[PDB]
């Protein structure tokens, strides 16, 4: 039997229909018959299913449910689509709200608004997987297993805590709220480049630029050490790729667009080495100093 009558739902979402409310597609919900034609039907969209019996469905909304470990591990289910098509990745800090219940409903742990590195985690195994797959504003309701929970282990009532029982699944509101991009730069990977604004279109210099910027060197308790090119000073500008400065802003500024605002995380091997700098305050040898960086001008070699 058949059907007559820019999204569709697919396999398992949560399909919403007035026919003559409101299912799991194409799992053990409804008689085997016509939920394998719902799967061409769009939203607004108005079909006439003809079974051999006739059926008059308007499909109203669906909600995506996805099985993100592969595993039945982690159950996604979008309850409001982010925006435009990119994904977190491991390196890049988000910022995230979500609350982590027990299956009876018990909330464990809950947060209004919250960063982490996604390769770092944060509260279980479930929010890294999750938010790499989910996009800018995606808010969703996460069904998770407790080997992405916390295990056999669960975990303690400290504040604010919800033990939760050794073996327990979780249910957990994730919202992704926003991200920075963090690229890995050098052939080591270990100066970290965090976008804190984006700029203008494609061109980036090239080793021998010639480039104007404005930096503010920190250590990592936020100490300045260092101010330079900023509006009340004398303009900075350095050529790239000729050790006119520290390896790692160097390799930064290669890598950045005009008007490009960056915190570069840059460990001692890349800066000061193992010799201290005297400068707004003194370097300590062996500091991982981060450089807020903006690219304000260039001209390519």
């Amino acid at each position: 039997g058949e059907e007559n009558e820019w999204d569709t739902p697919e396999v398992g979402d949560e399909v919403e229909v007035h026919y003559t409310f409101k299912f799991k597609l194409g799992q053990g919900q409804v008689i085997k018959g016509w939920d394998q034609g719902i799967k061409t039907m769009k939203k607004g969209e108005n079909a006439l299913f003809t079974i051999p019996l006739q059926f008059d469905v308007e499909l109203l909304s669906w909600t995506s449910v996805r099985d993100i470990a592969k595993d039945g591990g982690i159950f996604k289910k979008i309850l409001k689509e982010g925006d435009k098509w990119e994904n977190p990745k491991d390196p890049d800090e988000v910022f995230v709200k979500y609350e982590a219940r027990l299956e009876d409903g018990t909330v464990v742990s809950k947060s209004e608004g919250v960063e982490f590195t996604v390769k770092d985690g944060h509260l279980c195994p479930a929010l890294a997987k999750a938010v790499k797959t989910m996009k800018k504003g995606e808010k969703v309701l996460l069904a998770v297993k407790p080997q992405y929970g916390f295990g056999e282990m669960g975990r303690p009532a400290a504040g604010e805590g919800g033990a939760v029982p050794p073996n327990a699944s979780l249910v957990i509101d994730l919202e992704l709220v926003s991200w920075k991009t963090v690229t890995e730069i050098g052939d080591d990977k270990k100066i970290l480049k965090k976008v804190l604004k984006e700029x203008e279109g494609y061109e980036r210099p090239n080793e021998g630029a010639v480039v104007t910027v404005k930096i503010t060197g920190k250590l990592q308790d936020g100490t300045v050490f260092l101010k330079k090119g900023h509006d009340e000073q004398e303009p900075f500008e350095f050529k790239t790729d000729e050790e006119a400065v520290i390896e790692g802003l160097d390799r930064a500024v290669l890598n950045m667009k005009k008007g490009e605002v960056a915190l570069v995380t840059i460990p001692p091997e890349y800066a000061y080495g193992s010799t201290e700098s005297k400068q707004d305050a003194i370097v300590p040898p062996n500091s991982t100093v981060i450089y807020e960086v903006e690219l304000v001008s260039f001209v390519k070699d």
